[PDB]
C-alpha cells in the first residue's frame, strides 16, 4: 500500500486531521481508494470514558467503538465508515504487547519498546491499511496516517521510531511524511516567523523522518521571504513548502492543496496512477446570505457539521447559539427558529415544554428524546436497526419511505415498554418491538425526539434527515419539502 | 523516605547492582534499615517467561515472583525478602494505568506519559519504599532504586522523567542520583578515556537529574589526570568522582566505597544519623589455595553464589566446571568431586548414574529429583513448607535438626503418590504428604535430591544446607561436620 | 554583581529586549545600580556592515560602537550610556580566544568551546557588568544580560553553556534566569496553547538551566486553565508563570511586570536590598487626542522613538507617515506638518525643496543636512564636541543656551569649507572650525539640519531638542516655548 | 569528486585516521587520487603553539604549516605531500568568516553557523580536495575527510551540519560517511557490548548523516550476535558493520577492511572505475626475530615510524627505549646500539658525550646537532634545500650520491659562521653558505646530526636514510651498505 503520514509540529489544533482528509478527498477524486488511520498517543483505550470538554466530542462507530471526532473528520470528507481499530492508541498496543508477552509468543526474549512496540504499531498500519473501509470490498491504494500531537512529544515517539523504520521497510515510492507546522505573525510588525517550523523540522530530522511537504498554517498567505527562510532553513525545495491560511470553511482546504500543486507532488513522489463539490460548497457558503438561528440547548462537532450541512443544502447560514441548560439563555430560547436538544449522561425539559407549547421546532437526541417522553407525561452502542411502526411519519418521509433505518447508537437507558400503554405517538422501535426509539409529537410541525445520534452518519452530500428536518421546519420549507 | 537512584551510562554490565547492593550493605553496616526496588524498562510482566540466556536466570521470591537475578544480589547483600512489587516493570505500570482508565479512575481526563505514568512511578516507589523488607515490621529508612538499562534509552525515558520531578516533589535531603559509567581503556597506550562519561552526564542532565556521585567502571584504577577531566567537564567535584576497579570479587566493592568516602557523602548529603565481615570474606577469597572441582551438569548465577558461599565457609577455592548436558564433557566428570544437576524445563541422566554407581556426591535441585527418581527406577511457585519424615537424614543435620523447612519452589510436575510404594528414600514431603519433595539415597555419602531451589535462600553468612553438604561431601568434612 | 539573565523561546520578536529593560528600569525604580550586556550569537563584529533592514537600525553608542537597536532601548529605558564591549558577539569571543591562541596565551594547550570560549563568555560577563554605566563611578549592583536568539539555536550554544556554569561558578542568591515565550492564540477556537513554552523550557533544561520566571508574551491575557497547564508541565509555581499580553505602549510593560510581582520575586530570590512616570506615560499615551502628522522621508527606530518622546511631551498623538524617497507620497507630503529627512547612505531633495518653498517645517539628519547645502546651492563615528557660532540660533535656545552640545556623529563626508563663503546659515561646527555641523534657515518657522544623529540621546524624561524643535513647529507652540 | 566523511563515536582513539589512511590506500591500490583533508573542531590555528603531551608531535609540511600527527598517517599511507589548507579548523573557518565580515563580503546580510560557516567548511572542503596532492597535476578522483572529535561534541556541530548539507549539495554516488565506534568488552564475561554505537548511530543520525560503514573497533574480534544486534539497532545490512580487532601492526589494517570487502561497498556506492606491499610488510613484521635496541634521549612519532620502516627494511624488530633527558636511564644506555637524539625547545648532553667516547652509533636531530656541535666544543620552516659540502659524507651515500637534498626545518637557532674555523666536519650548509645543517664526526661509525627533521619524509616504501644509518651502523650493516 501508499502511506501518508502526517506529524504536526508546535501546537496540536493547526488543523492536521483537515489537512489529512484534505489530502484524502482530493486523492479520492482522483479516483484512489484511500483508507485512513489516526493514531492518538493517550494511553486511553477508547474514548468512551472521555469528557466531551477534554479531546472534543466521542465520535461513535459502527462496530460501537467509540473514538475521538478526527475520525469523523475522515468519514464526512473520504465517505467511509472506519472500524475501532482505525484508531491505534498507546494503550492499545501497549496492552497487545503485554498480553502476547503473556502468551508466550515473543518466546522468552526480552519486551521493549524498539522493537516490539515499534512492530505492533507497524503490523497493525499494514493490517489496518488493508481493510475495506469503503463499501467496495476491493483493497485500498493509499492509507493516511494522522500522527496526533507534536513531534517531541514523549509519548509520540515509539510512533516516529516505527515510521522511520517503515520507510526503509518499505519503498520511498510507497511512504511520504506532511509535517504540519504554525507560522506565527506578530501582532506589532505583521511579521511571520518560521522558527518554531525550523526547529520543529530539525525535530523530526533528529528521529530519522523529513518533510517531504511542509504545511505552514498561518492567520495570512505567507510571504515570499518567509517561504524562501523556511525552503533554505527546513532543506526542502519552494513547492514542497505549502501555505494553508485562515479561510471561510473547511470546503476551501482542499480548493488550496490542489492550488499549492499537491497531486503534482504525490503523483511524482508515489508513482500514482493519476473536485468541483468542495469548490461548490466553498462558492455557496461565502455567498449566504438568510439565517436560521437554531438554539443548541468541540463538544456538539457532529451535531454542528450536520447542520451546517442542512443549513448549506437549504442556503441559510446557521447561526448556532449554545445555551447551557442550567440557564439571556430565554432571549436565545426566543429567538431560536428552532431547539435542538442533544445528548449526554435535566434543565433542557424548559426548552422542551417552550418548543411544545409554543409550536417552535424541536429536534431531541438520545437523552432529548426521553426528556420529551418524560415532559409530555408531565450499552446500546453502535449501529443497530429502528424499524418504522408506520409510513405517516416525518422521519420517515425525510429519510426516503423506507420501512428501517440504520443509525448509530449511544445509550444505556430506553423507554419502559409497560408504560407507552399510557400515551405523542411512538413512531420507530427497535426490531425486538420492546425499545421506543422514535418520537413524533402530530400537534406540531417539527419536534421528533431520536435515541440514535444520526450526526454521526452526516456528510456534506447526504444531509441527517432530522437535522434536515429541523432546519427546514425552522424555515418553514418542511411543508414544501414533504410535497 | 530517603531515597537513592542508581543510573547507568553506557553499558549496562558495568555492575551497578553490585554499586545499589554495595551502598545497600553500607548503609546496614551503618544501622540503617534499607529498602530496595529494581526498575527494569523492560515490558514483561515478571521474568517467568525469560530464558536464562537473555538477563540471566529466574530468581523466585517467597510470595511467587519471578524476577531477574539483580534483586537476587539485593536479597543476598542486605540479607531483605523482596515482594514482587519491587520489581517494577513498564509492562506493570502501564498496565496498572491502562486498567485505572478502564475503571474511569482518570475522570474523563487524557492519559499521558506526563503525568500519569511519571505518577504511577512516584506512587509505586513511595509506597514499596515503605514496606517492611527486612523481618522488622519498623518501615525502612533508604530505598535504593536501581535504575536498570542506560540513560539514553527510549523505554527507560518515563522513569527519569518521574525522578526528575521526584527530586522536586521531595527534598535533596531526601533524594540522591548516582551515576555508573564506563571509563573505556585502550589496548594501544593504556588512555583511559572521559568521553563516554562525559555525554552520558550530559544526557541525565539533559534529563534534569544529575550525577551526586558518578562512579567510574574501569580495569585499572583512574589516574588524576583522567579525574580531573571528569569532575570539570561533567561539573562534580573531585571527591564526587569515584572509581571502582576490577577485584578479585563482589566482597572488596563495598571496601573499595568506603575507602572513597561515600559515608561522608551520604552523611553530609542525606542528612543519615549514622564492615569487617566483607574485608575478612575479601581477603579470604584472595587466601584461597585448596580447591573443589564441582561438575555443573548468569543461567545458574544464585547456584554458582551458593556454591561460592559454601566453598569460602570451608575454605577451598571453586573450580566450576559447566557441562551442557547433551555431552571433554565426561572428563570434566571423571575429576568432579561432585555432580550438581540444577533445575530446567535427558541427558543429566549420564551424571546421575554416574554418580550413583561411583559414590560420587550428588546434588539434583527440582528436575534433578525428578530424574534421580526415574534413574532409579531404571505452578508450585515460591515458598512453601516441606517436613521431614525422620531425623536420620543428612539434610536435616545440615538445616540443623528442625523437622521442617521453609524453601522456595517452582516447579509443574512431581513424584507420583501412588508409584512411591515400587522403592532411594524420600525423606520430605509436603504438608499435604502428597508430594515427595527430598530424596536422599542411603548407600552414598551424599546423594540427595530437592524438589525447592534452595540457591535462593543462600547468603555469605549462612550457605545453602544442601550445597553446603555437597562441598563437604567433595571434601570428606560431611563425616566431620554431622559429628 | 548580581546577574539576570534573560533567554527566548519560540520565536525573537517577542519584546525580550523589552522585557530586559523593564524590569532594569523597575531594579532602577527600587534604587539599584543595573548595568546591561546584550548576547548577540552572530559572528559579525559590530553592526556597522548592517544593512537597517536586517536587523533593525545600526544604533551608535559615545565610543563609537556601532550595534543593534536593543542597547538603544537599554539606554532609553534606564539612561543609561553603554560602552561597545556591553554588546558580545560571537565574532567578538572567538577572535578573542583565536587572538589569545596565537599569542600562546593557553600555554600549549587545545582550545576548544567548553572550556575557553565558555569561559571568555564568562570573563567578560563578570568584568563589563563591573563598568561604571551611569555616570556614578560607584560599581553596579545588577547585570541584565539579554541573550538574543531563541535556546535551541546552534549559535546560542556556546552562552547557554556558560551560564549554566555560571550559576555553579557563582551562587543561586546571584543569579536568575527569566524565560520569554510566545504561548500562541488559535483564531479559530480563542485556545492559547502551551506546548511550544513547554518545549521550549525542556530544551533550556536540557541546556542546564531553568526558568526561575517564565514569562508568556500573548495577544490577549491568559486565562487560569493556560497558566496551570504552564505551571504543571514547565515545572515551576503559578506565581513564576508571568503573562505580558499586547498593550497600548512599552511605557505600560513595567507596569505589568509590578502587577505580576516581579519586585517580590527578586527581593525574595536575588536577596536584595529593596514606578509613577512609567504610569504617567502610559496613561497619557491612552489619552491622546490631538494628531501631528510628520513625513519620515524599524529601520529608523530610535527617530521615532524620539518623535514619540517629542509628542507626548505636547500631549499629540504622532501620525508617523514613512515615505520612500524614490517617490500618494505626495500626498502624505502635503499633510506633512513636519518633513523629517533622516540620514542614510537623492530623491529626498523633493521633500527638502518642498519643505523650503511652502515653508513647512523641516529637520535633517546627517544627509539631509549635506542634501539641504546642495538644495540651497541649487569615519566620524561616536560622541564629538559641535560649539555653536552664535546665541541666535533656535537649537541653541531648544537645548538650553548652551555654547556647545555633545551628540553621537556617524558620517564620513562633510561640508566642504572653501563653498561655506558662497553663502542658509552655518550656525555650528566642529572644535577645528573646519566641518560645518548644524545649519538653520532664517526665512523659516523651523528648517534646521544636523551632521548629528541626536536620536540616540532621546529619552522619555528629555526628549531630543531638534525633534522637539520639529513637533513644536509642526504645531505653531515653537513660537510659545522659545517665549 | 567523490568524498568520504569518517566520523568517530565513543572516544577519539579508536584509530579513525588509521581506518581514513587505510580506506585511502585501498582506493590508491585501485588506481585512484586520493585527496585526504582532516577536521579538526580545536579553535587553534595551526598547531605550531602545541605541547607535544596533547595532541602528539606537531607534523611539519612542505608550506611550513604546523599540523597533528594525523596528517602524518596520511603521508606516509598514501605517498602524499599535504597543504596547510588540508587542515581545517575551526579557527582557521571562524576567523575566515570573520575577515569576510569585516571586507563586506556578507553584504550587510546577518553572519550566523548555518549558513555561513557551514558554508565556509563546504567551500573549503571543495576546493581543497581539487588541489594535486600527489606529484601529478592531475587533479583529484576521492578526497577522504576525517572529521575529528566524537560526534556529540559540540565543537564538531557546525561540521556535521556542513556535511549533512553536503550530501544533498551533491548526489548520493558522490558522498559516502563511515562511523567508526568503540564496541567494548567486558573483563568478568567476555561480553561485546553495542549499546555505545548504537547512541551515537543514533546521535550522527539526530544530526542528519547515516552509517554507511560502521566500522568496530574491538579488542577481540566481534561475535555474530553482536554484529546482529548492530545491524538492527542501527538500521544497517550485516555487510555494512565492519569489525577492525586489535592486530600486530597498522600495515594489517588495510588488510582487514579488504577481508570485509569495503573496495565491493565503495565500487557500488561511489560508482568507481575499479595491496601486496601492506601484506608483505605485515607479515614481516610477525617474523622479526632480531632485534635493534636504540635509546630515544606519541610525542616523537613520525621518529618512531621512521625507525620501525627502517627496523623492518632490515628485518630487525625495534625495542625502542625513551629515556627522559634529565635522568635505570644509563643502564637502558648501556644497551643502546644507538643514541637517537631528537629535536625539542640539556641532560641530553650526557648521551651525547657517552656516545661519541664509547663509539655508540649517534643520530642527532635539530636540538641535537647543536647540542653535539656544543659537546665537542667541550623560523626557518618547511622544505628548504640543504647543500652538502663534499661526496665524502655518509649521509651523501644513504641519500644516493645527490648534491643536495630537501627536508623539512623547524628551528630558529643555527650554528654561528665565525665559530666553525674553531673546528668533527660541518657536511651540509644551506644554499646561502651561513649556516651549518650536517654535521658528521669522523672517527665514528656513525655520529651525524641534522638540523632538519627527515622524520617526516619517512614512509615505509622509503625509509628516512639519516634513521636507516642509524639502524645499519647499529647492527654493523653499514659498513656492508655503503659497499
Ligand atoms: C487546516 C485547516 O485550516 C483552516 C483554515 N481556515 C479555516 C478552517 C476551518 C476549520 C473548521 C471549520 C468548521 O468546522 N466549519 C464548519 C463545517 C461545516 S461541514 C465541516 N466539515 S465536515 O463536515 O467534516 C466536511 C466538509 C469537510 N465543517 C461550519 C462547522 N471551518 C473552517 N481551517
Ligand atoms: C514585551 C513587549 O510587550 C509588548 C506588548 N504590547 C505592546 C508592546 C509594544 C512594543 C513596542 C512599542 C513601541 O515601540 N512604541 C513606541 C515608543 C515610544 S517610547 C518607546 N520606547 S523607548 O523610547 O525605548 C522607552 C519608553 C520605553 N516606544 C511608539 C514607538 N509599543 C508597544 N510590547
Ligand atoms: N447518548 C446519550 O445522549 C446518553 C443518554 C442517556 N444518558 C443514556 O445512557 O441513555
Ligand atoms: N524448576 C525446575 O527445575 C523445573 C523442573 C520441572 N520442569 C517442573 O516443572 O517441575
Ligand atoms: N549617517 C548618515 O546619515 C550618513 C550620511 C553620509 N552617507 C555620510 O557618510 O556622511
Ligand atoms: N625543532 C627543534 O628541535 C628545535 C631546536 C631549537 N629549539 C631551535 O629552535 O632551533
Ligand atoms: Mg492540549
Ligand atoms: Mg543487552
Ligand atoms: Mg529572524
Ligand atoms: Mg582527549
Amino acid at each position: 500500500m501508499k502511506y501518508i503520514l502526517v506529524t504536526g509540529g508546535v501546537i496540536s489544533g493547526i488543523g492536521k486531521g483537515i489537512i489529512a482528509s484534505s489530502i484524502g478527498t482530493i486523492l479520492k477524486s482522483c479516483g484512489l481508494r484511500v483508507t485512513a488511520i489516526k493514531i492518538d498517543p493517550y494511553i486511553n483505550i477508547d474514548a468512551g470514558t472521555f469528557s466531551p470538554y477534554e479531546h472534543g466530542e466521542v465520535f461513535v462507530l459502527n462496530d460501537g467503538g467509540e473514538v475521538d471526532l478526527d475520525l469523523g473528520n475522515y468519514e464526512r470528507f473520504l465517505d467511509i465508515n472506519l472500524y475501532k481499530d482505525n484508531n491505534i492508541t498507546t494503550g492499545k498496543i501497549y496492552q497487545h504487547v503485554i498480553n502476547k508477552e503473556r502468551r508466550g509468543d515473543y518466546l522468552g526474549k526480552t519486551v521493549q519498546v524498539v522493537p516490539h512496540i515499534t512492530d505492533a504499531v507497524q503490523e497493525w498500519v499494514m493490517n489496518q491499511a488493508k481493510v475495506p473501509v469503503d463499501g467496495n470490498k476491493e483493497e485500498p491504494q493509499i492509507c493516511v496516517i494522522e500522527l496526533g500531537g507534536t513531534i517531541g512529544d514523549i509519548e509520540g515517539m515509539p510512533f516516529v521510531e516505527a515510521f522511520r523504520q517503515f520507510q526503509f521497510k518499505a519503498k520511498r515510492e510507497n511512504f511520504c511524511n506532511i509535517h504540519v507546522s504554525l507560522v506565527p505573525q506578530l501582532s506589532a510588525t505583521g511579521e511571520q516567523k518560521t522558527k518554531p517550523t525550523q526547529n520543529s523540522v530539525r525535530a523530526l530530522r533528529g528521529l530519522g523522518l523529513s518533510p517531504d511537504l511542509i504545511v505552514c498554517r498561518s492567520s495570512t498567505p505567507i510571504e515570499m521571504a518567509v517561504k524562501e527562510k523556511i525552503s533554505m532553513f527546513c532543506h526542502v525545495n519552494p513547492e514542497q513548502v505549502i501555505c494553508i491560511h485562515d479561510v471561510s470553511s473547511t470546503y476551501r482546504v482542499p480548493v488550496l492543496l490542489e492550488e499549492q500543486s499537491i497531486v503534482k507532488y504525490f503523483k511524482e513522489r508515489l508513482h500514482l496512477p493519476i473536485l468541483f463539490k468542495w469548490r461548490n460548497m466553498a462558492d455557496r457558503y461565502e455567498r449566504l446570505q438568510k439565517i436560521c438561528s437554531i438554539a443548541l440547548v468541540d463538544c456538539y462537532a457532529s451535531v454542528f457539521k450536520a447542520l451546517e450541512h442542512s443549513a448549506l443544502a437549504i442556503n441559510h447560514k446557521l447561526n448556532l447559539m449554545y445555551i447551557d441548560s442550567i440557564d439571556e439563555a430565554w432571549q436565545k430560547l426566543c429567538k431560536a427558529d428552532g431547539i435542538l436538544v442533544p445528548g449526554g449522561f435535566l434543565g433542557k425539559l424548559q426548552a422542551i415544554s417552550w418548543a411544545r407549547t409554543k409550536k417552535i421546532p424541536f429536534l431531541g437526541v438520545c437523552l432529548g428524546m426521553q426528556l420529551a417522553v418524560i415532559e409530555f407525561a408531565r450499552m446500546r452502542l453502535g449501529i443497530r436497526r429502528t424499524v418504522f411502526k408506520t409510513e405517516n411519519s416525518i422521519l420517515r418521509k425525510l429519510y426516503g419511505d423506507v420501512p428501517f433505518i440504520e443509525e448509530r447508537h449511544r445509550h444505556r437507558f430506553e423507554v419502559n415498554p409497560n408504560l407507552i400503554k399510557q400515551f405523542l405517538s411512538f413512531v420507530g422501535q427497535d426490531v425486538d418491538g420492546d425499545r421506543m426509539e422514535i418520537i413524533e409529537l402530530a400537534n406540531h410541525p417539527y419536534f421528533v425526539g431520536v435515541q440514535f445520534h444520526p450526526e454521526f452518519s452526516s456528510r456534506p452530500m447526504k444531509p441527517s434527515p432530522p437535522y434536515l428536518g429541523l432546519l427546514l421546519a425552522a424555515t418553514g420549507n418542511l411543508n414544501a419539502y414533504l410535497q
